[PDB]
């Protein structure tokens, strides 16, 4: 057994700011600068197919959207999930 | 005047990580969940234009490409600066 005295009430980024911050300072960077990168990777490709102004509607349609929010909002787990799986691999 | 014992040889990638990892963890914590939830968004944004395979080979046209390589370590700076800023605003 076990003093049970936290399964209810979860928020998965306080979890993933709690890892990046506690875990190897070389590892958090490294994953840091994986992200960064990436951000970078998407940003510049929605540039070069001028998708530009068709991702800032994108973005904009998102405030009304119901589904599309609660997607973003499971990709931002995913994301988490993959962040620290890679804090854990290396 | 003062003693002069670091302007040659500076890595952009260091001090937004010494600034990730030294300023209030409110503000570093607030950015980077700006930054998770951007990615998020471009992410799905990609997949709802169904472009993951024009990314894929955008993201694979890069090794050989070079103005790109140069272009998208631009943005790494770009992005950088907008994160120190945001921590300096709030």
């Amino acid at each position: 057994m076990r003093d049970y005295s936290e399964i209810f009430e979860g928020n998965p980024l306080d979890k993933w700011n709690d890892i990046i911050f506690h875990a190897s300072k070389k590892l958090s960077k490294k994953e840091l600068e994986r992200l960064l990168e990436l951000l970078a990777l998407l940003e510049t490709f929605i540039e070069k197919e001028d998708l530009e102004e068709k991702f800032e509607s994108f973005a904009k349609a998102l405030r009304i959207d119901e589904e599309l929010q609660q997607k973003i909002e499971s990709r931002k787990t995913d994301i988490v999930i993959q962040s620290m799986a890679n804090i854990l691999s290396g």
